[PDB]
């Protein structure tokens, strides 16, 4: 195999990503390195699967091996990091400050904003393990129904952080708390949208009230992309309902500048550049990102394998419903227009009015539709249905 050998100063990282068709597999031979903020062990071998997109990065100097065939490869010697952990380091700042003043403390809270392609995920995972780093629990919220880290396509999603992200993996799915909403754009339904950030707040609001190292771990929570026109007041009010004490725009000076003069005075605004090595995405790659993640979330991945369950289900088993007049619920006939699209298990036992702001167990993918035995074939991570109630999403997949 065909092996590159690269040399970081301080202050540099190595951005590569793979071919369209092979693995590249990184060894940090010498000194001290990390991926988005996840510290990276001498001699040991990560292997990136295909189109991986990758920087590592270096505050004292390193050496790095690259195996395979790389679409680009080439050290950096400019970056935005010591704004991150500057942030890092003011947020912690703030942790001190109110643990002093409690005799329980909470934590801060950042939102991070701006446009699509400008590392606002990246951010938020080096955000996250820095955090975990210094010992703290932060709540990682993701409101990007459009692409999201956490769970499929069309959810609002948080998790607690106990450790840093596998290198290759992510953050663990370490019982995540899950709201569907159905769809990959918040303007399908903005009504439904808004109300699930302020249930997602709410549910965290009382969640850290039984944990006193989530409460003081805080928030660091991504949005969507969408800036422009209703998006710009979706910003506005995930910032009150979740109180945030920090806003960090990214790559956006009239975001900045609108924000500025609407935002409350104690609000902490920041604006940030978006990292050189971002790269900006089409249609069609998201399109393959979101069907990646669907894949990713039934079968898993290649360090971590998950096996999911195929089996029939009959229609007098289980109630179908939909949601959308945006907020009224509508009971689903079963059909064949219910293919390929996903289903999740929602924690109310009954199909009603509770539907709308309840959480989700998880998951399921309708693979066939028998009409005729009355009985439907589901891709399912476990044995049997976690609930009765299967609520409809717009998001399909094929397998
Ligand atoms: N400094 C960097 N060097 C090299 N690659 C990077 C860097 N930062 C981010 N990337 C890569 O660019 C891609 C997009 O990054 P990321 O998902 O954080 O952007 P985003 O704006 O959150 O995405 P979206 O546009 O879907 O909202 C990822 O594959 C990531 O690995
Ligand atoms: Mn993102």
């Amino acid at each position: 195999e065909n092996v590159q050998e690269f040399v970081l100063k301080e202050d540099c990282e190595l951005r590569f990503a793979a071919g369209d068709d092979s693995d590249v597999c990184l060894e940090l031979v010498k000194g001290y390195a990390e991926i988005f903020g996840t510290e990276l062990l001498l001699n040991k071998k990560y292997t990136f699967p295909a189109k991986s997109r990758v920087a590592a990065f270096t505050w004292k100097g390193a050496t790095i091996e690259l195996v395979g065939t790389t679409e680009s490869a080439y050290v950096a010697e400019s970056t935005p990091m010591v704004i991150y952990l500057n942030i890092h380091a003011a947020m912690e700042e703030v942790r001190k400050k109110r643990e002093e003043q409690a005799a329980k403390a909470k934590g801060p809270r950042l939102l991070l904003v701006g446009p699509t392609d400008v590392g606002k995920t990246t951010v938020s995972r080096i955000l996250c393990n820095y955090s975990v780093r210094q010992g703290r629990t932060p709540i990682f919220v993701e409101l990007d129904v459009g692409q999201n880290s956490v769970s499929v396509p069309g959810t609002v999603a948080a998790v607690l952080v106990q450790k840093t992200a596998d290198v290759i993996d992510g953050f663990e799915r370490n019982q995540p708390i899950v709201f569907n909403f159905g769809h990959t754009s918040p303007s399908a339904n903005l009504s439904l949208y808004e109300a699930l950030f302020k249930e997602m707040a709410t549910t965290l609001n009382a969640q850290i009230q039984e944990n006193d190292e989530a409460k003081i771990g805080g928030m660091i929570i991504n949005t969507c992309g969408w800036v422009d026109g209703e998006g710009y007041k979706c910003i506005v009010k995930a910032a009150s309902a979740f109180e945030v004490d920090v806003v960090i725009v990214l790559d956006h000076e009239r975001l900045y500048s609108d924000l500025s003069k609407e935002l409350p005075e104690f609000v902490r605004l920041t604006h940030v550049p978006k990292s050189g090595g971002v790269e900006q995405r089409t249609g069609q790659i998201r399109s393959k990102m979101r069907g990646e993640n669907v894949h990713r979330y039934f079968y898993g991945t290649r360090a971590n394998n998950l096996y999911p369950f195929t089996f029939d289900v009959s229609f007098d088993d289980v109630t179908l419903c939909k949601i959308g007049h945006e907020t009224k619920l509508v009971i689903m006939e079963p059909s064949a227009d219910i293919k390929h699209h996903l289903f999740a298990f929602s924690r109310s036992t009954k199909a009603d009015e509770n539907v709308l702001k309840s959480p989700v167990f998880g998951f399921c993918l309708v693979t066939e539709v028998d009409l005729e035995k009355r009985t439907m074939s589901i891709l399912c991570p476990q044995r049997t249905i976690p609930s009765k109630v299967l609520v409809f999403s717009d998001i399909t997949h094929l397998d």
